[PDB]
């Protein structure tokens, strides 16, 4: 059987295809800055095959970071970058080196520019001290609206309601063995 997946607002959306060793490399690859207690992130990268996204690079950007956030820093170069390989932005992954797995309030932030531009952009958290991950959206429209109007002071603002969601997998993620390319442009 195939699962079609659907927003909470009855938008259909497009499978994406997820090597599933993708996870596990970009632990290995972020590992120095894991054990600093910094955050890392990467761009999750790829095409569209038919009717569906494939995840095929594993980009890491210039990049800025703290305990507690990460962000690209270089633009011109990733933007250089997807292109030229001719690379959509799928979704973007980043590690918590030693909380839980959540969305934090920035991560709500960041994610809204991703889901926004793609509505079936992901977010991938790693919780490598914890041995935990997920894969989260924003809820459709509804946390995407509470995200887009606001505009709330600090890092650390809570939000009302529920705002994100875990995705629905397989349907609208599905982990396969297929092919990856870590590309680092640190
Ligand atoms: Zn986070
Ligand atoms: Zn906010």
């Amino acid at each position: 059987f195939k699962i079609h997946a659907y927003t909470e607002g009855g938008k259909p959306l497009r499978t994406i295809y997820l090597p599933k060793l993708l996870k596990k490399v970009f632990l290995d690859v972020v590992k120095p800055n894991t054990k600093k207690n910094l955050e890392t992130c990467g761009i999750l990268c790829g095409k569209l095959r038919q009717n569906a996204f494939f995840i095929t690079h594993l980009v890491i950007p210039l990049q800025e970071a703290t305990s507690d956030t990460c962000g690209t820093t270089d633009e011109a170069s990733l933007f250089e970058f997807q292109d030229k390989h001719n690379l959509l932005t799928l979704g973007w992954i980043h590690t918590h080196p030693t909380q839980t797995c959540f969305m934090s309030s920035v991560d709500l932030h960041t994610h809204c520019s991703y889901q926004l531009m793609l509505p079936e952009a992901i977010a991938i958290v790693m919780a490598p001290s914890k041995n935990t991950s997920g894969i989260f959206r924003l809820l459709d429209p509804e946390g995407l609206q509470t995200i887009v109007k606001c505009r709330k002071p600090g890092l650390f603002h809570p939000h009302e309601g529920k705002v994100y969601t875990m995705v629905a997998q397989p349907g609208h993620v599905r982990e396969i063995n297929s092919k990856l390319q870590v590309v680092d442009l640190r």
